[PDB]
């Protein structure tokens, strides 16, 4: 009998050989689960796919035709990227309910903090089209070039996670070349942000959006509710509660040194399901720096604001964070905490790259849903990874060639630049992700390393449109006083911790948080000295009665859902210990409920705030009611000229009488 | 299974019956493969199947509208699908590029022709008639005689070529596949209304094309069974070892296996080899006379528009140079690498590009050959029996039974030509089935009764001196002469005569050189007289061949898509969208605003109507 006492969940994962029967060494070394074919169908023709059907409803809704319920959808759309699916559901693995949670407690925030500084664009800088013109303007000559570089930093960096994480999980479920499935992946992304216009549009969003939150109910309830390996969520209490046991023991080939077994370090007593993990908080903060050097440097987050008018829709924004919460609380409880439950032979380096969703994907469904997976990581990363060639595109079109090669530059000459920059940029970034596959980094450790080399930049940046004196002069000087000394201290740390330096020791979880906050305390400590010794004072000049109104509902109201999704709720559930079958039990229907009362507004709302549409597009796709309504009034015409002429009417009476 | 030493590949094709660990008599041993029913609907429903298409697609384009590709649908008949792959088989790697050295030649040939045939004389109609127009009156029964004979040899080729296939795959009666042929083909070309349309090429390329890519894909890179340019070399090698177990039992004498004559030390990679080198020769002479001494081109070249022409002389030139050799290629080396029984007689019909195709992937891909060669054969006989058709009602009724021709009677005799020979054609293409002969034999005797006149016609249009009584005399004692020394160099040196022990390469390269330069020797004395005025070499192999593929079925056929896109569009509109009736309501509407205005008191009077609504 393989499977020791204790231990008749998974049994399809011990084989037997010279007795003993050694745990299988890792779960995607072994044949591919689908077919080759499909995943070059999904690498190219998904972006194209998306991008004609788009065109399609574009002609219908333009052809017949000519409010705070849908921007809550494209919310959705900007913070869901190829992080939320993979990433969340990895910290899940390592520690348990802490991982799941401190990623949504971080990731929102910077919902509502997005919409506050709309506020302030569009009522100090309606005409920027950009982050750095409200900087060249302003502040000076050499403060044009540092900010510039850390705004495409940023955006390297956000796209090589998700090239990195994007062919990981195609490679594992479909056996083909992760060199090959790496240049490919941003010549569809290409195809598709050339083929449908270039900037955003309200329609595509919602389709990410309907698609993402169908897969998610999914994924949810075949898990908790509906089925025979793993439903019912009280089985999955008995099943992790078990792995995590003591008198399981976990040495020799029974569990490698590299895999899940026995308690959990630096949680309380040991368990996966205390929130008193160490392992937790820590993910705390790196993750919210971490979520200050995308919405507040990334120039697609500030294009966004701009695109958007907060005159009407500064309401929709604040239910973009609520129901974005489900997105990796739901899903990262679901297909993370139920790869335990099932006892998975995952490795931590195979979790680092964003492999544990594509495994419970596997194993409960097999190839009834590893197709799922694909697709919504695929609508994913076509979504968000068209959202950064734009972002880079529209930089360098009103950065660098509009305002340091030629400004006497025509509405024509400005069309074609744009489009040889997104081109230009998507192949250079297909030689950066074969590059980086070979040296071995991962989705996780770039994800972490993010605050360490942008995050200098986040207070000066916050600073430039809060409070007016904003001295020039450290500005760049704590940009540069930031980064270096980040980095710095982030290699010395990890340099006397644990030796050498590589890629497994700087990047464990020490050394990366001494980073992540001495780039950002001190980009903002040391430019807030200079700014109390010379301050500009600028004049903010180089309805506002209803506007003012808009920074009250969402600094207000805006502290409602900050602190009690995150200050009041843990320390409310530090005092349980373990989890009771009866408290778990709780955990879970509040992870189904935000799911639930979650993708079903998002679906339904902009469905019924544009029925006069959908309405007025199929009386016109199927009746002929145009044809009537012409020849009723060109009869009527006749009618007219016929009233007046009196000899006609007769003769017509007559002819129409002997019909 | 009892597999030899050395042979993993080669798998249940060696037999174990009374041990005998050898491999079978033939593939296609008498054991059906496709449905029977599936060749009859291909053989007669399918004539009938590409020309109500082509109807319907130009049936659409005259009611709501009001050149590199005609390169490739007069080539790729059952000669270059049928054979190629059997002198790659034969020879190896050097077959599958002397084959297509003429396809260059061919295409150079044809564009000169056509830039000579617009300026010295721009209506003819026919060849047979400039050869009147410059020579004398009695070189016409000559010009004719061998124009026909061309057209008779190559229709002859194509069906004895369709016939042995589905036989194999289909197992339809040799006989009965032989006389439907040229009956679906005659059923095409009249539903076609004659003519030469160029809609017709374009979906005859895109389907060869799409077809080939597919097979390609199946050989080297997407295939679970063999694949890459290493497996493919180390079967390669394994195939033709030093290591030889096949004397007696295995591998009977005309069978694939052992050392080959000519190529170096029988290795199936090289270039010095006396059969790839013979082939070459006489692959020229044949493609001479079928350019030169047939007629399709001649009619072919009339379409003209010499600049766009040209253009696509180049461009399907480089293309049906990649074609050949994508596809023989692929299946010669697949015949070769897999272990795959073919008799010595048996690639000589051409079947071997049907064995690979039934074997590496299975049902699915044999009625891929079966359409991709029926597609290809319903294109060039139909053509043939066109130029037949012209060349006899403007030769034999415009001059000479009735000098009068009413614009009634020609369309008479073109369509009584036409179904008299779809079908004289037959008893001549099931009469020679039974005998012996296949397309091995006619594809090298071609180059004997065929080109005996050859340089004659090249000089009558394009060089002054040209006597007429050099032609005559170089066409009869070419022909007589090549024909005594083709049945003179087989009976000594070789034995006795037959059709096996004449169709070596020796004995067919001296016809063919005879028939050529005694022939063009004597038209130019006599017109003189009067002129009266290892691993990486097959690594690079196989990407050069992939890089021919991919600037091959990728330029000629999306490219008039986007050159034509305006006329593709104007059609959909039309036809999804009713803008036709739109566009002119609103322009009576306009008409009635135009009398109204005039009448004040309408004008007025009509408001409250529309208010009222």
């Amino acid at each position: 009998a393989c499977p020791p006492p204790g231990l008749g969940f998974g049994g399809e994962y011990y084989s037997v050989v010279d007795g003993a029967c050694s745990r299988d060494g890792s779960f995607f070394g072994g044949k591919p689960v689908l077919a080759q074919a499909v995943g070059y169908a999904v690498v190219l023709g998904f972006g194209a796919f998306f991008a004609l059907f788009t065109s399609f409803l574009v002609w219908l809704e333009k052809r017949y035709v000519g409010k705070t319920g849908l921007i809550a959808s494209v919310i959705v759309s900007q913070w869901t990227w190829a992080a939320t699916i993979l990433q969340s559901s990895n910290v899940a693995w390592q520690y348990g309910v802490s991982g799941p949670f401190w990623y949504a407690s971080g990731a929102t925030i910077q919902v509502l903090l997005f919409g506050v500084m709309a506020i302030e664009i569009k009522r100090k800088a309606p005409k920027a089209h950009t982050v750095c013109e409200i900087v060249r303007a302003r502040w000076g000559r050499a403060a044009h070039a540092v900010f510039l570089a850390f705004c495409l930093a940023t955006n390297v960096i956000v796209t090589a996670m998700l090239l990195l994480g994007g062919s990981a999980v195609v490679n594992a479920l479909t056996a083909i070349n992760v060199y090959a499935a790496s240049f490919l992946i941003p010549l569809g992304v290409v195809v598709y942000t050339l083929a449908g216009g270039l900037k955003a549009t309200f329609l595509a969003s919602y389709i990410h959006s309907v698609v993402v939150h169908v897969v998610l109910v999914v994924f949810v309830f075949l898990v908790y509710t509906s089925g025979n390996r793993l439903g019912s969520p009280r089985v999955v209490h008995d099943h992790l509660t078990a792995v995590a046991s003591a008198v399981r023991n976990c040495s020799a080939p029974l569990s490698h040194p590299d895999q899940a077994c026995g308690p959990v370090h630096g949680n309380f007593k040991g368990s996966y399901l205390t929130m008193l993990s160490s392992g937790g908080l820590v993910f705390g903060i790196i993750n919210i720096v971490g979520n200050f050097g995308t919405v507040f440097v990334d120039n697609g987050y500030w294009m966004s604001a701009i695109a958007a008018r907060p005159s009407s829709t500064h309401k929709g924004y604040l239910l973009g964070g609520l129901v974005w919460f489900a997105v990796p609380f739901s899903l990262a409880t679901s297909l993370g905490l139920g790869a335990l439950a099932l006892d998975l032979p995952i490795t931590a380096a195979e979790a680092a790259k964003g492999l544990v969703p594509a495994a419970t994907a596997t194993a409960l469904m097999g190839k009834s849903g590893s197709v799922l997976l694909l697709i919504m990581l695929f609508m994913a990363v076509t979504s968000a990874g068209s959202a950064e060639l734009v972002a880079v595109s529209s930089l360098c079109t009103y950065d660098i060639y509009r305002t340091y090669i030629n400004p006497d530059a025509t509405g024509e000459q400005i069309l074609r630049v744009s489009r040889a920059t997104v081109l230009v940029f998507g192949c250079l970034m297909g030689v950066l992700a074969v590059i980086l596959n070979l040296v071995g980094v991962s989705l996780g450790w770039l994800y972490l390393a993010m605050g360490v080399i942008i995050g200098s930049a986040v207070i000066p940046i916050a600073l430039l449109l809060l409070w007016r004196k904003a001295n020039a002069l450290g500005a760049i000087l704590g940009a540069v006083s930031g980064c270096v000394l980040g980095v710095t201290v982030w290699l010395s740390v990890a340099k006397v911790q644990y030796g050498r330096v590589d890629l497994d020791s700087t990047g464990r979880n020490a050394p990366m948080l001494a980073g992540n906050l001495v780039s950002i305390l001190v980009g903002g400590a040391v430019h807030a000295a200079c700014s109390l010794a010379w301050p500009q004072h600028y004049d903010w000049e180089s309805k506002e009665e209803r506007l003012v109104h808009a920074k009250r509902w969402i600094i207000k109201w805006g502290v409602a859902f900050t602190a009690v999704i995150a200050v009041v709720w843990p320390v409310l559930s530090l005092p349980a210990g373990r989890y009771s079958a009866g408290y778990f039990t709780m955990w879970a229907v509040i992870a189904i409920a935000w799911g639930t009362v979650g993708s079903a507004v998002i679906i339904f709302l902009p469905l019924v705030e544009s029925w006069d549409t959908i309405c007025k597009v199929c009386e016109g796709m199927f009746t002929n009611n145009a044809v009537y309504e012409r020849l009723d009034e060109m009869n009527l015409r006749l009618k007219a000229i016929m009233g007046d002429m009196p000899e006609a009417e007769e003769r017509y009476q007559e002819m129409q009488k002997e019909k």
